[PDB]
């Protein structure tokens, strides 16, 4: 783990605005998306080769509130002017959501919860994992931006509630995703300073790594030398001037534009379903039926309580893990401006006092949808995405069990002091929004609750799966010098909170590439 310190912006020495980058550059590797996986990947590759990372968003310094824990809600509340770090979108299901648009990616605007992936998921994932390397990489990330949190009153209350409610065993402080209750790590340090993926750029070689911000990558360039190969990308700066960045022999273009951005860029570049691309007059580079398919978004269901006695805002650190659902509680100050994506719609009552948000994330999820373009030419126009929440009934069953567990928490001695009236069961609380069914044994009522109150846990992933679009080495099948490394590569969430795994993934693949270049050297 790391030690509390200011956000490290040393990498600014090699950060440039796209308008200042050359019109035509040559590198060993070009990384699209300076996000959660993108930054550590770029830093690792720069240890030996010339790397250029292209990020559409601004430097974190352009939006100071992304650098503190008490700025979390603020960023979500900010109006989307097309340049802000929080990009708003609404799935076809009608659920509000957001994604990062800034150097550091979504790790720069998230809730800071850090967890290592469930150790049992690597086995039949389609990737032959080097577990020694996986752990060395987690350590590499953790020693740079992960911290053991301060004790916090509300989180402690939540911990007592989980333990009283049978979420066992107790793991004390642990980073591992395991069944039971525990206090995990956070990317927010003990002074509330947010640390993120961008700082992993500092681990790279300052003479080999170059970062371009305000760089909108619109298309991947291909050629046959002699086989189909990615040769670079076209990106545009704030002046509307297009640039080109090419990769040299043995080099590669790696797309780390995220669950939403990666499939979008591939489609715009002619890599996707042939009939679909043709319907939009997009030249087909390679028919790839699964690009944009298998998009998953774990549903979030919750209960907001308004204690009669004020509680203090806290960062989530206490996790109550079950096999089918993951839970936690977020305490916060009241708002009069809605944080987009926090509640499912803009028409949700706002809290005028301090409140606690008990959240439940369904594992998986088994349900999935797809991503389609909204513009056949403009990469700045958000793609259409549908997740089909609860289309798979097993997900619904898990939501029911999960909300019943929340009901248990609400019925504990631990939460009694936060009720307005001493009533039986889950009754007695001042609830903001949709309350739980009073009868904890009414499954049908819980199913309706699950469906009508659903929101996004913001941990969407998939869209460019290993075994569907990519091979075990994250290469886009059928195309040379092209890989994908970010949250779009797997169908299910790796843990209650995925940033740890995606951060690790970036460097992991980076190391695999260096090992590959060593053997072929
Ligand atoms: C509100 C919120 C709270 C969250 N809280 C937590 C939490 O507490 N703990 C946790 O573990 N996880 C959390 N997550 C999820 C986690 O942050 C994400 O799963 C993770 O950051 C995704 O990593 P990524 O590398 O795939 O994508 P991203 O980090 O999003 O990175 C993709 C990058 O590509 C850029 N990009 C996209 N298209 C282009 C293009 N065409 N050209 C150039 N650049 C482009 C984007 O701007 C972005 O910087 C949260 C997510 C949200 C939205
Ligand atoms: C990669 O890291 C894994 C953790 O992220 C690690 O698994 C953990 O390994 C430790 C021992 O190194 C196990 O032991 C701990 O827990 C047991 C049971 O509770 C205690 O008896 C021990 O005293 C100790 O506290 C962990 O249980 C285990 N955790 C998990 C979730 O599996 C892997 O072994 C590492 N892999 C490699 C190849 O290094
Ligand atoms: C909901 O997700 C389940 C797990 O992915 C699906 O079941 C699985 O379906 C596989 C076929 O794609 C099959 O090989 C697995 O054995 C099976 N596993 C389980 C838990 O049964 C389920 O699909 C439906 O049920 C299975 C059993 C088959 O009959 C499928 O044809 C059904 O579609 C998913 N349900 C939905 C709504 O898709
Ligand atoms: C860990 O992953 C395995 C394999 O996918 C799964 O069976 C198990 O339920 C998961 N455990 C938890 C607590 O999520
Ligand atoms: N469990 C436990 C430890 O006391 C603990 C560890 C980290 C932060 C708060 C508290
Ligand atoms: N189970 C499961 C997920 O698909 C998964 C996620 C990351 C790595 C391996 C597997
Ligand atoms: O899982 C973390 C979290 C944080 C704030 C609101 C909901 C969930």
């Amino acid at each position: 783990l790391a030690t509390t310190s200011d956000h490290d912006f040393s990498y600014l020495s090699f950060a440039y605005d796209a308008t200042d980058l050359e019109l035509e550059g040559s590198y060993d590797y070009v990384i699209v998306g300076g996000g959660t996986s993108g930054c550590p990947l770029a830093a690792t590759l720069s240890e030996k080769y010339k790397v250029l990372v292209l990020e559409r968003g601004s430097l974190p310094t352009a939006y100071p509130n992304v650098l503190t824990a008490d700025g979390f809600v603020y960023n979500l509340q900010q109006e989307d002017d097309g340049k802000t770090p929080v990009e708003r979108f609404v799935s076809e299901d009608g659920i509000d959501n957001v994604r990062g648009r800034v150097l550091g990616g979504t790790s720069i605007i998230n809730a800071g919860v850090y967890a290592r992936a469930n150790t049992s998921i690597y086995s039949a994932s389609g990737v032959d994992w080097d577990m020694d390397l996986v752990n060395q990489t987690y350590e590499w990330v953790e020693d740079t931006i992960v911290y053991k949190p301060n004790s916090q009153s509300w989180q402690s209350v939540t911990k007592t509630a989980f333990l009283e409610a049978g979420v066992h065993p107790n793991h004390g402080f642990s980073l591992d995703h395991e069944e039971g209750t525990r206090i995990t790590g956070s990317t927010f340090d003990n002074k509330g300073t947010r640390h993120a993926a961008d700082e992993l750029l500092n681990k790279g070689n300052s003479n080999n790594l170059r970062v371009g911000v305000h760089a909108s990558v619109e298309k991947i360039i291909f050629s046959n030398a002699p086989g189909l190969t990615a040769t670079g990308v076209i990106y545009r700066d704030s002046n509307g001037t297009p640039h080109q960045a090419f990769v040299r022999s043995k080099g590669e273009v790696i797309v780390s534009a995220g669950t939403i951005g990666t499939p979008q860029l591939l489609l715009l570049s002619g890599v996707g379903p042939e009939s679909y691309l043709s319907s939009l007059n997009i030249p087909v580079v390679l028919s790839h039926p699964y690009v944009g398919q298998f998009l998953h978004d774990n549903p979030r269901n919750f209960i907001n309580i308004l204690p009669p006695n004020p509680i203090e805002p806290t960062i989530v650190t206490v996790l109550g893990i079950s096999n089918d659902f993951y839970q936690c509680s977020f305490s916060s100050l009241p708002f009069t401006t809605p944080p987009f994506g926090f509640f499912p719609s803009s028409s949700y009552p706002l809290p005028n006092s301090t409140f606690a948000h008990f959240a439940s994330k369904v594992a998986g999820p088994l349900s999935y949808g797809s991503l389609t373009l909204k513009s056949s030419s403009n990469v700045r126009v958000s793609p259409n995405v549908k997740f089909n929440y609860y289309s798979n009934l097993t997900d619904l069953s898990h939501c029911v069990s999960g909300m019943k567990k929340i009901g248990e928490l609400l019925s504990t001695d631990a939460l009694k002091p936060y009720k307005v009236e001493d009533l039986p069961g889950v009754e007695g609380f001042n609830i903001l929004g949709i309350p739980l069914p009073k009868d904890q044994t009414d499954d049908a009522a819980f199913e309706t609750f699950c469906r009508e109150s659903v929101a996004s846990y913001w941990h969407y992933h998939g869209g460019c799966l290993v075994g569907k679009v990519l091979d075990g080495d994250f290469r886009v099948t059928g195309i040379n010098a092209l890989r994908v490394v970010d949250g779009s590569t797997f169908p299910y969430t790796p843990a209650s909170h995925p940033q740890g795994f995606y951060l690790m993934l970036g460097r992991y693949v980076g190391i695999k590439i260096l090992q590959e270049r060593s053997a072929s050297d």
